[PDB]
């Protein structure tokens, strides 16, 4: 698990659950490349979308589908999604995880680098 | 600008928030907490004013926001009791400090910025 | 009365952020970003005058802030390239839309205000 | 499990905050503070088993984080004194509690989450 994407609702005070998570890549074309998609758990934590093998270096960017999370849950939210966007492995292997803390109209990302 | 400001957005409406109670303490000899200001917040959630610059002498102090109030009032069950921050204040000239709050029903963040007069 | 107001904040340095270069987007019919906007962070962090009310339409919109540019100089090696702010302006009608997004090294957070 | 777990990070390195001192203390009925529970901050950046199920009670509680200590030892210079979170336990059930802190030398947000057991 390279990457893991960790997911919670500031409102409900309880992880967001059934949350669409996509990933791509930038191709050599400057155009963004379907790499992974997943599930989020009622944990609120999606993981295992990636492999280590697969993940190599380059621009990558995490979307989250915070918008149909808030109509299901009868919510009217500001942000579409969450896109994080950063470069990967610049100097070797590394253990990248992002954390999304949500809210109608408010969110925040926070990255954690492990090299192991 | 107040050497001391504090402002208060609210994310479950993008507004900032109206009419939460804040209140300000300064450290004492006894390590007891003193009541120094107490305020009310606008709609515009910007609060200058509260403490005059000579009246606002190195020490540590205390800010607290009324976080239950805003939130039973409008219906949603608090998390937080309220929200305390504490700092040094005045280590090295009259400096301006500028405390900001973002408010959740479950969650909050807060922030400092320093400005220059 | 602009409508769009992205503020800017540097929690490391607790300073506003000053020279940041910032980009806004809107999505066309080809399902393709258009480059809407542009322009650079002053001292303060606060940038008005990026679009004006009567040509602001009714469509998804993404800002776009030049992270990576900043902490490079400061020599703090980044882990964002940018930041993305995703939404779709003008739903229920004309308002005032304020974006403030606080920076770190390897975080940062975003929050919605509107008037 | 545990009924109150904090978990803490930090902005500017990217790394869990290491050697952080963490406190706790139970308002009690003549509105004093008693240290509760007392620990210090793992690698992984977060503390477990600090109460037991047992030992916590229904009422107002307070958790605090030593900012200032950990700025220190890095040896950045940090706004903050320290980082406090106050809330209500045991309202109306038992439940769990699980209070996260990201901390950066100038800011630091508080975020709360709580589960039915």
């Amino acid at each position: 698990c390279p990457l893991m994407v960790k997911v919670l609702d500031a409102v409900r005070g309880s992880p967001a659950i059934n949350v669409a998570v996509h990933v791509f890549r930038k191709a050599a074309d400057d155009t963004w490349e379907p790499f992974a998609s997943g599930k989020t758990s009622e944990s609120g934590e999606l993981h295992g979308l990636t492999t280590e093998e697969e993940f190599v270096e380059g621009i990558y960017k995490v979307e989250i589908d915070t918008k149909s999370y808030w109509k299901a849950l009868g919510i009217s939210p500001f942000h579409e999604h969450a896109e994080v966007v950063f470069t990967a492995n610049d100097s070797g292997p590394r253990r990248y995880t992002i954390a999304a803390l949500l809210s109608p109209y408010s969110y925040s990302t926070t990255a954690v680098v492990t090299n192991p």
